[PDB]
């Protein structure tokens, strides 16, 4: 059958794991705590559904002697049914299961992508593993399965027929980065990102079990546009205003659009730079419309990955902060019973990751901090927390105060 080139990413996921063979951090994990009922034989043909509809779950990582290549085939997988009933904590011993399964390694070219399991914690309580590798899984995209999986799930116990899935196949994003990758307009892309971090020397960067640490708010003073953008400026100019240098550069996660009109599980978004350069007197707002300039200045040659920029200039990163402002994941329902999800492990994680969480009508913000235990430490890392959301509140309050005129923190 036929067999598609990797992404960069791809393939630098692929090399660092050749490199730490026993590095367990490349292996995204998740688990969804059911208060209810569940019986594993529907659930077990849910997934088997799931997986067909989802199918970067069916994509195999050979290695050949012309190049690193994946293909669509049929991997085998199980199910385990884990009853802890019987036990004294049997939260422990759950969570202690899961982490014995997402600690070990995963090989690629022949082993298990991902890994699905149930467990008996209560009577009335199941919780769903989910594991997945991140060269073939996002966040996003476990999120959307987990979604489709607890409808096909609900479908199926009440005997109906469950819709057709809204997921475009992975073979049509992998046909679409195949022909863009020999595209003119990659050629252009290409062009303007290497003209566009022309005398870009090392970034701004607070770097001095991955760090992370939440803390919850509510401003009074739009969009989720206007949202990610002041949030966007408001940690710029924190990285200004502590590291002295005027010209920060930011991470901004985009979701690259190429004419799919369904979502596909596991087609990850695209990190661009976002270059902001801090004059004297300039406040929050000259600041948000640079940064929107600079966004829709570069959002035409969005789809130019990351890691081909990366290493097209000399890999030792391109920006140290990343935002990423994103409401929370709806609840889901498995046949009637409402579901909680947990995150268990991300692992591959930027210096420093800026996460903001809102609610539909609501005032509530969530502010959260994963960074990389080399650059930082839990009182470094909560001492700048405590200094950015200050700061970011001194600014929702004055759009026209100059940024150099704002006091700063302990």
């Amino acid at each position: 059958s036929t067999t598609y080139a990797l992404s960069a990413a791809q393939t630098e996921i692929w090399l660092a794991q050749q490199l730490y063979p026993d590095s367990p951090v490349y292996n995204i994990a998740q688990y969804t705590v059911i208060e209810g009922v569940i019986e594993p034989a529907v659930f077990e043909a849910a997934l088997r559904q799931v997986i067909d509809e989802a199918d970067t779950l069916r994509l195999q990582f050979i290695d050949s002697d012309d190049g690193l290549r994946q293909r669509i085939g049929t991997p085998a997988w199980s199910m385990p049914v884990l009853d802890l009933t019987a036990q004294a904590d049997p939260q422990a011993a759950a969570q202690a299961w899961m982490r014995a399964d997402y600690q070990q390694p995963v090989n690629l070219t022949q082993g298990p992508l991902f890994c699905y399991a149930l467990l008996k914690v209560a009577p009335a309580q199941w919780m769903w593993y989910q594991r997945y590798h991140v060269i073939m899984m996002d966040g996003y995209g476990a999120y959307l399965i987990a979604q489709r999986v607890a409808y096909v799930y609900s479908a199926l116990c009440e005997g109906t027929t469950p819709a057709e899935c809204d997921f475009g196949s992975i073979l049509q994003l992998l046909e679409s980065d195949a022909q863009y990758q020999i595209s003119a307009q990659r050629a252009q892309d290409e062009a303007y990102w290497l003209k566009h971090c022309a005398n870009w020397s090392e970034p701004a960067t607070l770097a001095s079990q991955r760090l992370r640490q939440t803390t919850y708010l509510a401003i009074q003073a739009p969009d989720a546009r206007r949202l990610a953008q002041f949030m966007t400026a408001a940690m710029a100019a924190y990285l200004y205003r502590f590291t002295g240098e005027q010209d920060v550069v930011l991470g901004l996660p985009v979701k690259v659009r190429f004419g799919a009109d369904r979502h596909i599980p596991g087609m990850k978004s695209n990190t661009l730079p976002l270059r902001l350069t801090m004059r004297p007197g300039m406040n929050l707002s000259s600041l948000m419309q640079q940064a929107a300039q600079e966004m829709q200045s570069g959002l035409r040659h969005q789809r130019y990955p990351s890691e081909a920029l990366r290493r097209q200039l000399g890999m030792q990163r391109l920006f140290g902060t990343t935002v990423n402002v994103m409401p929370f994941d709806l609840d889901l329902s498995f046949g009637g019973y409402s579901a909680t999800n947990h995150n268990l492990l991300n692992g591959p994680a930027e210096d420093l990751m800026l996460g903001v969480y809102w609610t539909p009508g609501s005032h509530q913000l969530r502010i959260d901090f994963d960074a990389n235990p080399a650059c930082y430490t839990p009182e470094g890392l909560g001492a700048h927390q405590r200094r950015f959301i200050r700061f970011m509140q001194v600014l929702a309050a004055d759009a026209t105060q100059p940024i150099d005129s704002i006091d700063l923190l302990d």
